[PDB]
């Protein structure tokens, strides 16, 4: 299941753009919760995609004119990333699989955590 | 404040061992969480830590005879991470620092997560 | 157009196995060439695979038991290779796409080139 | 013996600029190749550089006003290439040696294949 | 003891800026060095500092806009450089630590060897 | 000049082995000096070898299995190092070129600092 030890979120950009991870399905009515991630990068920036504890829904797209894929634990395989929320990419809590998902219904109601949510660009110096 | 971009938290570690984050102060009783994150490699192991949306205590502990030391973002200091959960190393969410603090009394109460917690080892093709 | 500059091929595998390539539809009444490239790597091996002249098809396997994929130029899409003759990665001179083909029915009169044909393993030193 | 698994022929660059292959010695009166191929890249590029099947005589010159080296296998030592054809690298076919060798009598009826000759830039990805 | 094998000294620093040395404590009245080596770099430089034989004390601070941090060996921490003559900092030959000395009475004896003294930037290509 | 900034000592060796260097040529009648410094490493590992102030000739050889090159600064060329004291890789403090030297009759006088002269393996984590 993505997001067990093994089995990580990452995800790889080329050039400057935003990652927007929507947190959601949240049990015992907690709120959803949306936030974008920049980076200024002109060239690769790797990313470690994370969850949140008691949510089951976590839909994520790029924003940016350059390439973005995302690769699951030490996979090989790296598949692109949605790039709108009508076909966004996302994980249903314990899938193996990231399916695309229309997310367009859950985005406005979510509260704004614009560069506070679990989504993060590795430096330099790692 | 850590884990807002720009302040993201790394773990650097030398040989086999586990990370283990304890997430706690639940808002509404939501249930604390701790759970181990193995690592088998012989050297170094680069690792990103998340919070989870709505909680606001973060610990974490390095069990291994190797070395383990946190970064914030892109600075240059290494800082050594806590070896047991006396000394815990410990981010209050909002702070721009780690302290070092007793959570042996959070322990009891937390669901186990072993291998299903927000701290990943990067792998060897990122 | 694959095999062009910016369009390179590379393969990306991990553990032991071979990569082997059928090089085929030769002008000039020329004979096809099959040969596997052992890699005894117990980790990432990254590869780069080249055409020969006067050729018109290039098919590839994999015959590793672990991962193996493709990559074009700098692009950060990689697909999965083809682990046997009847699904085998091919490229047909001039086209963008690797397609899975069936080339089993050129195989028997290639000549064997074993450990000297055109795709080659990275070293740890470059 | 050169381009066999082992012994593997790498380059090594600095700056832009242009590293050309003549494929030559074709068996059977097949046409000699000639093609240059670019990079713009500041600091160092790794290339591969492939033989072509039914060949006999490689040689390659690296145009840049920058150093050029190559490598053997995952040999350590890195060896000045050729920056003119009167004075190219050549390997013949079956050597264990790159030699310096005059190929200005060869040059002149190869067919020009610029940017889709069998030597390949490595990206900043792999 | 630093500058044993084991505990090599190393730095690394962000963005450009001069790392001085000041060799000092030389035995038999060997005159005191002091030599500043500048980068150029906008990123992460790591340097190599040797101490020379015959001398018992090695202080070195740096200058620039950015952070700069010392390890040793392949020990995780990396604690902060001193950023002037007054709080330098000093290694004792024999001691396993770096400590903060005012060295601002050695400065003026020292010959100026800016340039070549024992401190190395590491290139992009080793 | 080897050893000014831009010009620097670097080797590459591959498996473990010994580097030994002999610090020789001392102005102000200083004693020459002798050390080993081993490397357990299996594969590649990369040194930076200093002067020590007041010394005019450096010398310097691998003993292992293994191949051993040098580098100069950033230059692309890699060369074999000396595997014996009557065929050592040698510098004469000013010059811009390694040569090779006998210095067997230096060796049985230079006081012995195995593990605590001025070369050093660079670790995994810089
Ligand atoms: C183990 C796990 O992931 N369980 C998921 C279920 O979530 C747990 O449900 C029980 C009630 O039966 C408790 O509410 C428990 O707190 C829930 O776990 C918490 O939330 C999940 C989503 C994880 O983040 C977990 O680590 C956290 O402790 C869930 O109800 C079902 C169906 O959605 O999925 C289970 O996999
Ligand atoms: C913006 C933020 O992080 N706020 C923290 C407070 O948490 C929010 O509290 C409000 C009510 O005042 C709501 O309960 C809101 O849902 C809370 O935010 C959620 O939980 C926090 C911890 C974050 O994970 C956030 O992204 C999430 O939406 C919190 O009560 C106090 C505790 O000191 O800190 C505030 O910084
Ligand atoms: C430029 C090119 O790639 N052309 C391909 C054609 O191959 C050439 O065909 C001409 C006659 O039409 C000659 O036979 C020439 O030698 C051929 O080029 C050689 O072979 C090709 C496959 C490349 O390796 C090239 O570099 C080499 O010189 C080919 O016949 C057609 C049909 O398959 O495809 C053309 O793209
Ligand atoms: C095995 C090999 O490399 N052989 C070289 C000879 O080339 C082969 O010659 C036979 C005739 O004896 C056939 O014509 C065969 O198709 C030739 O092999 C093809 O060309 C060589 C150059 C390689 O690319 C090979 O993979 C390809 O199948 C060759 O005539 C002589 C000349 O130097 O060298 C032999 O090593
Ligand atoms: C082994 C060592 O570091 N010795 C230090 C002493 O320095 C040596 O002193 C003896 C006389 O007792 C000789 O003069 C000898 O040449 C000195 O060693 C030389 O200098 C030291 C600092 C090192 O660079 C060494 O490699 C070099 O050969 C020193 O006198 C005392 C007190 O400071 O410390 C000893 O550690
Ligand atoms: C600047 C330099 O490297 N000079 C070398 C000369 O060394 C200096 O010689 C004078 C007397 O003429 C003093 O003895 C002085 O202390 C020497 O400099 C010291 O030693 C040299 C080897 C360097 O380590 C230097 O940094 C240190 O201060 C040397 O006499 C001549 C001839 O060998 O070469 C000069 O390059």
């Amino acid at each position: 299941a993505i997001f067990h030890t093994g089995s990580e979120l990452f995800i790889i950009t080329r050039g400057p753009g935003k990652l927007t991870l929507l947190t959601w399905g949240g049990l015992n009515n907690l709120r959803s919760v949306i936030g974008a991630i920049p980076t200024e990068n002109t060239g690769v920036t790797k990313w470690a995609v994370s969850f949140s504890h008691n949510y089951t829904r976590f839909s994520f797209i790029w924003e940016g004119q350059g390439e973005a894929c995302y690769q699951i634990g030490n996979g090989l395989t790296r598949s692109p990333v949605g790039r709108s929320w009508s076909s966004s990419s996302t994980i249903h809590w314990g899938s193996s699989t990231v399916i695309t998902e229309d997310v367009t219904s859950v985005v406005p109601g979510a509260v704004n955590r614009d560069k506070v949510t679990t989504a993060y660009a590795l430096p330099d110096n790692l």
